[PDB]
């Protein structure tokens, strides 16, 4: 049986004061009934409105990225900094982060590391391209991710962790991942943590689904044995949001 | 003469809510009787709370960074978001994101003229590291950085720009800056700036001196011929920052 299910948006680089502040009051009006951790991952600028204005009790907010200390690094925040902000979920590794700004396996490792050690809940992503998938190459790269990641933590560590696996092989490119894709992709990794880090490990772990989702797919990867919820992209930015939450029944 | 000076607050990647509560709040009581533009660049996360307190009448709030546009890039802040948010000045092209962050001249002109475009004040950063300086291409690099920002300009976008000369190969290095070689670098830049875009445009440009300063030497620094105030670091965090504002009378 599964562990408790995730619901988290990331809004990614994007949101008006006025356009998010509508899209908190809908979350807060939106009735969950069941056992869900609902995550709200907006822009550094945003986090206060959405710590003042959000007030569901199913909602935690997070950051979408930081860095380990703070210091002489002009333009980035720091896990010290969220942590004063009141802030303690985050979102690390994102494959926009790995394919833009320079996140190699070992820098998403050493920040998921680090931001663990602050006392943060970590959704730390993984996820092959399309020449990495077509290439045959699925498996190595997206466990080489993950195991470079699981070279940096203890086993305790592994209770603030949570895995988004985002199929950057299906996203822009014009494809769709079925849910028995998504299936494929996340008993895989957990296959992987059973056996390098243990099962009981294993049967805990969140591994959430990045991959493009609505209000209507999100109920049928839901049902798959090894989805443990969602992290949204776009349809986070939107009403169906709420869609989504109530798939993770 | 000189054109208006500027004193700005690189806060870089630090503070407290509570700390920087009390550095405002000291800026706030200071009174400054010349005509100086204050500058608070705080971090992302603090830009609400530093525009809810901070009441100074000659002083702004900047970002330190930011992307042209919004969109999927998970953990960046766009220039549409600081404006809808209400910041109108930023920091762009520091030294610190040149050497850690993937910013390329062409990648700070692209910013800089996207910042202008959409009506920021801009405070763009150049300056030579220690190994460039000691090689003999202090001049090289500084126009090199200078002439790439510009050609994404047009003449009459000088009216929203700023240029901080950094010292780089004094930041950390063991090195000090003489009010001499500060001026010489300032020099440099207003003589490129004279031939290549407009004596109109030079003698309204303001230079900003953003290597290390205190109380004493920013005010020697001020007395250069080509020095229109300062980009401070580290001492932008500390009450000695009314000193730095009071050495541009």
């Amino acid at each position: 049986s599964k562990p408790q299910p995730i619901a988290a948006a990331n809004w990614k680089c994007n949101g008006s004061q006025q356009s998010l502040s509508e899209l908190i009051d809908l979350f807060n009006s939106t009735s969950i009934n069941h056992d869900v951790q609902c995550v709200v991952a907006s822009t550094f600028v945003h986090l206060a409105m959405t710590k003042e204005r959000l007030s569901h009790p199913k909602f935690v907010i997070a950051a979408q990225n930081a860095i380990a200390k703070s210091g002489a690094f002009t333009g980035e925040v720091s896990l010290p900094i969220l942590k004063d902000f009141g802030v303690n979920w985050i979102v690390l590794g994102h494959s926009e982060r790995r394919a833009y700004y320079g996140e190699t396996n070992e820098i998403v490792a050493d920040k998921v590391a680090a931001a663990v050690a602050s006392g943060f809940m970590v959704i730390a992503c993984i996820g092959e391209t399309l020449q990495e998938r077509e290439s045959g190459r699925t498996a190595v790269v997206v466990l080489t991710q993950i195991a470079a990641i699981a070279k940096k933590l203890k086993k305790a560590d592994w209770a603030k962790v949570v895995i988004a696996y985002e199929p950057v092989w299906a996203a822009g490119t014009g494809k769709v991942a079925t849910p028995q894709q998504a299936q494929e992709a996340h008993a895989l990794i957990r296959s992987w943590v059973s056996s390098k880090i243990g099962a009981d490990v294993a049967g805990e772990l969140r591994i959430l689904y990045g991959g493009s989702v609505n209000g209507k797919n999100a109920r049928t990867l839901y049902q798959q044995r090894d989805v443990n919820g969602f992290a949204v992209g776009g349809a986070s930015l939107k009403p169906e949001f709420v869609d989504i939450i109530k798939a993770t029944q």
